[PDB]
C-alpha cells in the first residue's frame, strides 16, 4: 500500500524532529499501513476495481491494527482504538492513532476525541489513516476519505497531529473482492494475511 | 421552554459585553428557543412522557428556525443552518446558529463546522442548541443531547462560541406527541403553531 498524501501540523514536526521514540511510533504506523498487500500471494496491494463500492475496508483496519499490536507491541483500546506507551527520559509517552472506518461524521468524532486527548495529555500525538477518495470509491459505501476531512485538518493547529492518505498501488478487476465487516475476515485469516505480509 | 444549561466560553463572554449587536443576536436565540409552547393552545411546553422516544424534535427545530427568519430577519443557509448578518461599525458582522437534531457524531461535525467558519472569520460567534438528556430520552432516537458533547465544549476554547441546553417546563401522558420527521409539520402547521406562540 502507498502513503500518498500526509498533513503533519508545525507542532508534530517539531515533536518528530526531536522525539526519537516519538519519531519511531510514527515510523511503525507509516510501516503497517504501507505493508498490506493484496491477493495474500502478492508483494504490492492491487484492488478490484469491477463497481463503485465492491471492496470492504474493515479487514485492512484489522491487518494494520495487527502489525502494530503482534509486531510493534501497540496496545489495543484506551477508547482510542490503539496507541503505544513508553517510558523515555523518565516520562511516560504515548501516541494514539485511529483508522477511519467510519462515514464523515464518525471522522469528525474521530479526530475531536484524539484532539481531547492530546489537551488533556493522555496521549503526545495523534495519527489517522484514511484512504483517500480514489481508493475509498472502490471501498465500502460507509466510509469517508481523506479529502473529505481535509478541509478540517486546519482545526489541528496547535496540537501535534498527523493524518496519512494512502492508497492501492494497482487498480486491476482480476484479483479478488476484499469482504465487507467486522467478520469478513477471521483473526485466524487475518494471522494468515499478516504471516504473508511478513513472510512467515 | 426553558434553557436549563448554558456554556459560554470566555471569547464569546468577552465578545458580548463590548458589541451590543452581538449581545441582541444572542438574545434573540435565546428567545426564540424559550418560546415554544405544546399544545398549541398553552402557554408552557408539557411534553408526553409516555415511553421512551415517542415524540419528533424536527419540528421544534423548524418553530425555531421559522421565529428568527420570520420575526427576527435571520437567513437560512450559508451551510451553516440560519445565521444573522448586519453591519455595526462599518464593519459585517455575522453570527451563526445550528439546532442539533442528529446523533452524536452529527453534533462533532456540526460543531467542527462552525469552528472552521469561526477560524475563517466567516462568522463571529457560534451558537449551537441541544436538548438536555432528561427531554432527549423522550426525544426520537437519533437526537444527540447537551450531556452528551459537554465533554468536547473545550475544543470551542480560543474562539466565540455558546452551547444552550433546553428542557421542556413540564413532563405529561395528557398532551399529544409531537410528530416525528421533516415532513411531521407542514409549514403551514409551523406557521400556525408560531402565531399562537406570538398571540395571532
Amino acid at each position: 500500500m502507498e502513503v500518498e498524501k500526509e498533513f503533519i501540523t508545525d507542532e508534530a514536526k517539531e515533536l518528530l524532529s526531536k522525539d526519537k521514540l516519538i519519531q519511531q511510533a510514527y515510523n511503525e504506523v507509516k510501516t503497517s499501513i504501507c505493508s498490506p498487500i493484496w491477493p495474500a500471494t502478492s508483494k504490492t496491494f492491487t484492488i478490484n476495481n469491477t463497481e463503485k463500492n465492491c471492496n470492504g475496508v474493515v479487514p485492512i483496519k484489522e491487518l494494520c491494527y495487527t502489525l502494530l499490536e503482534d509486531t510493534y507491541n501497540w496496545y489495543r483500546e484506551k477508547p482510542i482504538d490503539v496507541y503505544k506507551e513508553f517510558i523515555e527520559n523518565s516520562e511516560l509517552k504515548r501516541v494514539g492513532m485511529e483508522f477511519e472506518t467510519g462515514n464523515i461524521s464518525s471522522a469528525h468524532r474521530s479526530m475531536n476525541k484524539l484532539l481531547l486527548g492530546l489537551k488533556h495529555g493522555e496521549i503526545d500525538l495523534a495519527i489517522i489513516l484514511m484512504p483517500i477518495k480514489q481508493l475509498a470509491y472502490y471501498l465500502t459505501d460507509r466510509v469517508t476519505n481523506f479529502e473529505e476531512l481535509e478541509p478540517y485538518f486546519e482545526l489541528t493547529e496547535g496540537q501535534p497531529f498527523i493524518f496519512i492518505g494512502f492508497n492501492a498501488e494497482a487498480y486491476n478487476s482480476n484479483v479478488p473482492l476484499i469482504p465487507k465487516g467486522s467478520d469478513g475476515m477471521s483473526k485466524r485469516s487475518i494471522k494468515k494475511w499478516k504471516d504473508k505480509v511478513e513472510n512467515k
